[PDB]
């Protein structure tokens, strides 16, 4: 069921720790490794529940996946070699696995059914199902294009040129993956850049995929379908979204000095760091280097005094999953922090804009929730913040709401309680141990 947890005011956080692997790249490592010809070897894989579910779905379609020592080894089926699954593919809490797999297997001439948990089942799939319908896929979904969904691909899919209407890397990714089993050229036009793990990894696996960027920033991504993919050696970098939690905690808890190692620094993932630096954060980027084909660095974070800033709508895609923890940082900053262009937060694991605003208010923070924006006014000394009565923040099955508010409790005058910590393991099973090791006081009921 649910397992509440309470975070208490802590003394300085201190230590050096390696952050778990990147979730986005980990999902794709299992997917591309399972699809490619031959063997793929992965080190640094995130072993959270979301990623394990993607792995099980790939096994259900013929990939052999196993862990030898600290390396995941995958024997792929080759492009065009996916086998019809016997039962529904259960993605649990993971929209990434679900949406990308819809594109990947929806274009195959067999039935595939997709199911998930109470959170995933409420999220919109129309954004990926519409382009698939244009490609010839037959779709059976629940009202509003929600799970459960059953797809059946045509004998020969139709390649399309699709302009993504919202800044979603998952929609871009689903169309490109569908293009892998479609004859001809599939083109995705992305007006605003989103995380590019699919493009970079498919090129690494040998796909004839090109990316052209116009001077105005619009990206035209072309993929030639039904081409060979070759197994690769993958070294997964640390998750910058998971890094955000100990990083913001170190900035807010006085007397802190925390170094996080091997953090992915791809600019489509670092909007929070840029934003915190503008607010006055002391974050040092150490030994920037190339590892596994990606930019990584170690980050040394020290306690800082923060000031509110205006966060523009165009930075949102580069930090979309970090708005919950940014809002918590803003609760302790001098002045107002204003964030717009947040419509996408309403369709995540939880409606994050509503969950964050309600959680902040429950914990004494002055904030204003707009249809697509949030304004937060802070109290630097944390006085009056938190909830002395022990009232619990509603997490709405969202791991990031649970983690963000637990970070808040390490700083607020009064403890912060979340109604459930059980979903944290979907993306960061190491969270409790990692934070405790740094000195955080978090009591699990
Ligand atoms: O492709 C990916 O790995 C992801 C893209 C984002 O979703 P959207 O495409 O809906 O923005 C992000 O919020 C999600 O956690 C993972």
């Amino acid at each position: 069921s649910s397992r509440p947890a309470t975070a208490r005011k802590s003394s300085g956080l201190s230590g050096t720790v390696r952050i778990p692997g990147d979730k986005s790249i980990s999902h794709r490592s299992f997917m591309f490794g399972g699809l490619a010809s031959g063997e793929t070897r992965i080190t640094g894989l995130l072993e959270g529940e979301d990623v394990i579910n993607t792995g099980k779905a790939m096994q259900a379609m013929g990939a052999r996946i196993r862990k030898e020592g600290d390396t995941w080894i995958i024997d792929g089926v080759g492009n065009g070699g996916l086998l019809a699954p016997e039962a529904p593919l259960d993605f649990g809490n993971a929209a990434t696995g679900c949406r990308l797999t819809m594109g990947l297997v929806g274009v195959y001439d067999f039935d595939s059914t997709f199911i998930g948990d109470a959170s995933l089942t409420k999220r919109p799939m129309g954004r990926v199902l519409n382009p698939l319908r244009e490609m010839g896929v037959q779709v059976k979904s629940e009202d509003g294009d929600r799970l459960p969904v059953t797809l059946r691909g045509p004998k020969t899919p139709t390649p399309i040129t699709y302009r993504v209407p919202m800044a979603s890397a998952q929609v871009k990714s689903a169309v490109l993956l569908a293009g892998l089993n479609t004859p001809g050229i599939t083109t995705v036009i992305e007006p605003i850049m989103t995380r590019d793990h699919t493009e970079k990894m498919l090129q690494g696996f040998g796909a004839n995929l090109t990316v052209e960027t116009d001077a105005d920033g619009v990206r035209t991504i072309r993929l030639e379908g039904r081409g060979k993919l070759t197994g690769q050696v993958i070294d997964v970098p640390g998750d910058p979204s998971s890094t955000a939690f100990p990083l913001v905690a170190a900035l807010l808890v006085p007397g802190s000095d925390v170094t996080i190692l091997n953090v992915l620094m791809n600019p489509t993932r670092t909007g929070l760091i840029l934003t915190l630096q503008e607010m006055g954060a002391d974050i040092e980027v150490i030994n920037p280097r190339l590892a596994g084909g990606e930019d990584v660095a170690d980050l040394r974070v020290r306690s800082s005094t923060l000031k509110g800033v205006t966060v523009p709508e165009d930075r949102a895609p580069s930090m979309i999953d970090e708005y919950p923890i940014l809002a918590v940082a803003a609760a302790f900053a001098e002045g107002a922090t204003v964030m717009n262009g947040l419509e996408e937060l309403r369709v995540k694991e939880s409606d994050r804009l509503s969950a964050v605003a309600n959680g902040l208010k429950l914990n004494g923070v002055d904030c204003d929730e707009g249809e697509t924006s949030l304004v937060v006014r802070g109290r630097p000394d944390g006085k009056g913040l938190g909830n002395a009565s022990g009232a619990a923040v509603a997490t709405h099955l969202d791991h990031r709401i649970a983690m963000s508010f637990l970070v808040m409790g390490l700083v607020s005058e009064n403890p912060v309680t979340v109604d459930d910590a059980t979903m944290i393991a979907t993306s960061f099973p190491e969270f409790m141990d990692l934070m405790a090791g740094l000195g955080a006081k978090i009591e699990l009921s």
